[PDB]
C-alpha cells in the first residue's frame, strides 16, 4: 500500500481507464443510426426524383401531347380521386385518440 499506492493508479488504470472504452462502444452504434439516417434518407430521395419526370413533368408534356379523350379523364382527374386514403387516414387517427 505504501509503495502500491501504485494499486490506486492500477485501480484507477481499470475500471476508470477501462469505463473509458465503454463510451466509444456507444460511439459506433450511434455512428450506425447515424450511417443508417442518410443512408435512407438520400436512397429514397433518388426515388423522389423518378416521380418529378415521370409526374409533373410528363405530366405537362403529355399534357399538351393531346375516346382519347376518356384516357385524359381517367388520368389525372382519377390519379388525384386517389387521395381518399388521407380521409381513410384522418377518421382513423381521428379515433384511436378520443
Amino acid at each position: 500500500p505504501m509503495v502500491k499506492e501504485i494499486e490506486k493508479k492500477i485501480e484507477n488504470i481499470v475500471t476508470k481507464i477501462d469505463k473509458k472504452k465503454y463510451i466509444y462502444d456507444n460511439m459506433k452504434k450511434l455512428l450506425n443510426e447515424i450511417a443508417e439516417i442518410e443512408k435512407d434518407k438520400t436512397s429514397l430521395e433518388e426515388v423522389k426524383n423518378i416521380n418529378m419526370s415521370y409526374g409533373k413533368s410528363l405530366n405537362k408534356l403529355f399534357l399538351e401531347k393531346i375516346k382519347k379523350k376518356s384516357e385524359n379523364m381517367i388520368k389525372s382527374m382519377e390519379k388525384y380521386i386517389k387521395d381518399l386514403d388521407e380521409i381513410k387516414e384522418q377518421s382513423p387517427k381521428a379515433e384511436m385518440n378520443t
